[PDB]
């Protein structure tokens, strides 16, 4: 239950808009392969405070196969190694 365990600390952390902007990116993201259009809005939303830079990198489940070198390259230039 990784998944919802995710849900959980992040509406928890940044509310319940917060929260719904992230899963409404996560759509998006499903519909249209747009890497960095999913990671600016959670970078946006989870870099604001440095306690919550664990939700940015913890993303990587919902980050399709062939992105996520990527991202993980990207999240570590933002807030260093998980």
């Amino acid at each position: 239950h990784a998944v919802s365990a995710y849900l959980a600390d992040a509406r928890r952390a940044l509310g319940s808009a917060g929260c719904s902007q992230l899963l409404a990116a996560l759509t998006a993201y499903k519909q249209d392969d747009d890497l960095d259009k999913v990671l600016a809005v959670l970078a946006a939303l989870t870099t604001a405070k440095p306690e919550d830079f664990p939700l940015l990198h913890r993303f990587s489940m919902f980050v399709r196969p062939h992105h996520k070198q990527r991202f993980s390259q990207t999240c570590t230039d933002l807030t260093g190694r998980p």
